[PDB]
């Protein structure tokens, strides 16, 4: 039953031998078992090239589908009540996370979602949106501050373990990306290169402009260097974001 | 003098090595000013326990400015008050008032780096930034470094001073003091480490200003696998400041 799911998602990419050589994968997936336990991951089918793999991907009763680390969790107070229909912004934010809530679990093709605009108006208080409420349509979400993790694998024996399960799950929400040669595309931008056999969406937060995020990665004299921002505009629905001082 | 009298005095006593281990004291002792301009205070040799210090002797905002583990009487220096025929004094004229200006409201900048010799008053000038985001509804708080070391380790019965400092993290020109030779290591992964994250899980500006200089600060905290970890969470310190050179 996951193989279909999935296949649907990446349909346009899987073949009919795909399916029978990645049988073992798609048959394991099933199963029913909804997950885990604890005591940390779960699988989820990713095609590779000509083959279907397994990358596991990281797992009063709603926020336990919405576990985080490096960040914090009182500010989950960012919902879809109070914060109203309102700009650019939030005339089209929580309808590309509703619009999706009919559409949830892995089974037809996806995408994510992006945020930009200008200052005091949002981008954690959007990720918190596509959250909490989706504790209650069986497949959980992600909240991670991806600039708090580029400041420790700098300095970091089994460190081949942890980027296998933070990547390959049912969601994705790679955060702020606009700040400050670059390990960006060991770390935040090899997150996008199974996601495509194993059909896994990819939403972002930012500080720029739709016509702007293609250069802050490294400067000499590019062939090479919007190679991500490609990846990085695809899986996903980029919306202008800019109203009130709520920051 | 008095000192290498009493040394030879009793030198049969006293010996040499605590006088090798004390030598960065008593060399600092003897090459600083043995007097004071108010002939406020005058330096004097302690011997404390197996170490020898180096002690003085004597020769619209104000229930708004409330600032803890200092006084109140440190807290009434401006700018206009600063003299400039010294090559650091003007640094900070023209640093702030072009950071009036960048951040309305959220602006995740700069900051500034006043490191060295022990008689500039590295508080007084701070008490200025501090001294005038009070004519505001609005602070530039100071708290003292070793303070988080002084009433913090006799009292982790759990909360405590965990409970007193999450509400001193949620002002935004907080600025941070003496770091090195202040402040012994079971705090860095506890404190000084979530303390630049939840300011930074919505990016802000904060500050840095102490003693020990920027390419020895990161050395100054291992009391390699302890060096590695005195360059991590400080990569978010010299990831969040820019020095000021005393010439």
């Amino acid at each position: 039953q996951d193989v279909q799911a999935f296949l649907k998602e990446n349909e346009e990419v899987i073949d009919q031998k795909m399916i029978e050589k990645s049988l073992n994968k798609l048959y394991e997936y099933i199963e029913q078992s909804k997950n885990c336990s604890y005591c940390g991951y779960h699988p989820k089918l990713v095609v590779n090239g000509r083959s279907i793999d397994i990358e596991y991907y990281e797992c009063k009763k709603q926020q336990s589908l919405m576990k985080s680390m490096y960040i914090q969790q009182d500010l989950l107070g960012a919902t879809f009540q109070q914060v109203d229909i309102s700009d650019p912004s939030r005339l089209a934010m929580f309808q590309h996370v509703t619009d999706f809530l009919k559409s949830y679990n892995e089974t037809g093709k996806g995408k994510g979602l992006y945020l930009y605009g200008k200052f005091g108006v949002g981008k954690t208080f959007m990720l918190a949106a596509i959250a909490n409420e989706l504790a209650e349509k069986e497949y959980s979400s992600m909240i991670v501050y991806v600039p708090e993790f580029v400041r420790e694998l700098k300095n970091s024996q089994t460190l081949e373990e942890k980027l296998n399960m933070v990547k390959t799950t049912p969601v994705l929400m790679l955060d702020d990306i606009g700040a400050e040669s670059w390990v960006r595309d060991e770390v935040i931008g090899t997150v996008l290169q199974h996601r495509m056999s194993q059909q896994l969406p990819t939403f972002f937060s930012s500080n720029f402009s739709p016509d702007e995020l293609k250069h802050h990665f490294t400067y000499s004299q590019e062939v090479k260097a919007a190679r991500l921002m490609e990846r990085i505009l695809y899986l996903a629905a980029p919306i202008r974001l800019d109203g009130e001082n709520r920051r």
